[PDB]
């Protein structure tokens, strides 16, 4: 009676190397990870070590196939009717110069959670996609340039069907001002600061413009769409969020 | 065309005074000021967010949230929004033996919210404790690991619960408590209460949520604990919500 | 023989509000400290209580003069030969917008140390302050436009007299292609925009343009000049930093 | 017209393969790229630090850290420049009673620098470990106050220094060292032992620092410790430098 059910317990923050696949190809990287299961009222504790013993015993690639596994796996091994595993890492993309054709890597911060409830799986995601955002109050009322800075954007979702990471970035890059590259030649910087310039965009006008492409993915049950600017004339960020349905 | 939940300010950094039922301080907050943007409004006017915080110099209290997340919609022309104030909070604590007096910080978010002329408000405290684990002591012919932790509570309620009410709810439940100073006698004392009070991070949610089911001010919380454990490098984890 | 001795023992990030006085008013802040002794070879510890006795004892404003006493109290309570204390905080400072007058605040990250060896004391201070950076190749490449984005200036340096900490914020801001502020209206965006875009500066100007002040100070007996854009362009910073001498 | 000490790139994140003695490893590396800068000369060419890195694909280690080093000041065209990449590193442990293995995580820098053709190295290692006080055990009729603590090993030296070498000079001198996977008497075993190997602070850095001094590869170092102590909320520090 005292007693309460613990909605999660286990261990969080501890850091681990990871293998992932996705659509594009496989890569190496480093996640912190956060997995739990329910404590009904009746029991005293959870077993703390078997979390770690599942990370050190599962080698196998991650995927959304193999997070399912991993998750369903868990619950057993912990004995608990319901339980949740979030991993977080960077994740690199292969881009290429607007102009040169140049090749580099970009980095993304992604998290992917998998749960469990009473046999009942679902799973969802979110992805941090920084990209340019160019003012365009600046622009319309000076006779010449505009404000511009780095934006980070914020994807949250919740799917039946998987929704590939890149996925997620190309609907937002696709909608940005300009997106980012490490490695640009003179043409291709002459290329971004141009775009930008021709593209200017609120962050209201940001967030409305990816979630809009979200609403239209039939997959996709539930969202949040962020967006922070790092207004480059002040020292405070503009933000905006979506949340849907 | 499209609603937006908030839009506004995020992480302007900003000194305020505080004023709760021991006394006023002064500290520094971090504000996001956001209102909702109606489908066909094409933006927002940012300049206004800061503009109402450099205007009003009023000390902060759970009135004055009110007060200024009233003004802020009726400025910005909005039927709804929300502020959101973060701080470091100090509390002067007495140690349990030499009662010599030292401060203690904590971390504080409140947020008020409009929606349609209806106003809402909430809070979270993170407040730092001593844990100590009751399998280590079992086990082990002496000693037992521990190790600090940070629990959090966030809450809503209508009557003002204050911060030093929610502090107290979660200090009176740790194995022990902590203090910046601690004479030999003190540090004696913590030790050996510690040691005494064993718990695990479950028993730890439990204790407090209980607490806090029986503060009938209490609409909504969770409790959530994370425990730095002195022989892993991860932490042990929990929460509980509710209802 | 075994024994070694420690260059510096004691406590850090003990987090404390503060007031603090400087040549344009007194402000409410909170800080972190450290706070540290020199142990000789011969004594097996410090007494790490006294730390925080000493802060919790002693209420006056902080000034230069103030963490002077303040450090040679520690020396002496702590009963060693040698010490340091290293207090950092947000600073604030009153600003007015170019065009409209409208005054706002505007936050700085601050660091001041204090330090006795034998006897003799001296100080040093850290100041980071937040800019707009515009890029001069992306302007004269460019048929319109220029890329720009916040970059963090940190000042380090010590002096024998007094060097205030607005005054290390105005030989930066002096420096900078245009400044931050908190509140803007239309004309003063407008005034920023453009004065920013009439005064591109790389990464390499900006610290030299800063270096060139500090070196003409006679007070300044050395410091380290860093600049960090956060370019708008690239997901990683253009970085610089002068020594001297 | 001055020089420039250092101008280039920092906190490009990069995937990094990693070889030392016990093995090679993927892990993600963050890095700041930086060259020389003469008096008259405008600026440095950005671009090339991220072709550099783009186009090695050979596996990280000290002589691969020297060679990338010496190609960036030939492809930047100055006379000195430094690479410094940091990362977390993995290092497999066996517990201590029921020998089950799992890894541990530790932060990493390693430096690599050309002046004038000449070549230095540098690396940074922190190690967490357990802390346990002696004060506390000793006044106290049971238990002891005890903590994660942060070690951090800054060295120099000409001939390489493993990795895993400063990992163990460290591990071997702490009150206990952390594992990630624990049963039940590998929990007993390291409790009764921290309650055993009591050190302050100031015994972690001079126990430590005692080792580096022996170690004739190394030409200077800083130990640092930072124990996250239980019982306040504020932590104990010391550093030792040498020369
Ligand atoms: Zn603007
Ligand atoms: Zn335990
Ligand atoms: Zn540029
Ligand atoms: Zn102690």
């Amino acid at each position: 009676l005292r007693n309460l059910p613990i909605n999660q317990v286990g261990i969080k923050d501890l850091r681990f190397p990871i293998t992932l696949k996705t659509a594009e190809g496989t890569q190496s990287t480093v996640a912190r990870l956060t997995m739990t299961v329910y404590l009904p009222a009746e029991q005293k504790g959870t077993h703390m070590s078997r979390f770690v013993a599942l990370m050190e015993q599962h080698t196998e690639v991650l995927d959304f196939a193999q997070l399912h596994r991993l998750t369903a796996e868990m619950v057993a091994l912990l004995d608990s009717r319901a339980g949740k595993i979030s991993v977080s890492f960077p994740f690199f993309r292969k881009k290429t110069a607007p102009v040169s054709g140049i090749r580099s890597l970009l980095d993304y911060d992604v998290s992917l959670t998998g749960e469990m409830k009473d046999g009942a799986y679902g799973h969802s995601m979110k992805v941090m996609i920084p990209v340019t955002s160019l003012c365009p109050c600046s622009k319309e009322i000076s006779q010449y340039g505009a404000h511009n800075q780095r934006s980070h954007v914020t994807v949250s979702l919740t799917s039946d069907a998987e929704v590939g990471i890149e996925e997620v970035i190309d609907y937002v890059e696709t909608q940005a001002s300009c997106q980012l590259y490490g490695l640009l030649k003179r043409p291709d910087e002459k290329y971004v600061t141009e775009k930008a310039y021709e593209n200017p965009k609120f962050v209201e006008d940001m967030v409305r413009d990816v979630a809009t492409s979200l609403i239209a993915d039939k997959r996709i049950k539930s969202f949040v769409v962020e967006s922070e600017n790092f207004e480059s004339i002040h020292n405070h960020s503009a933000y905006a969020y979506i949340a849907y349905p």
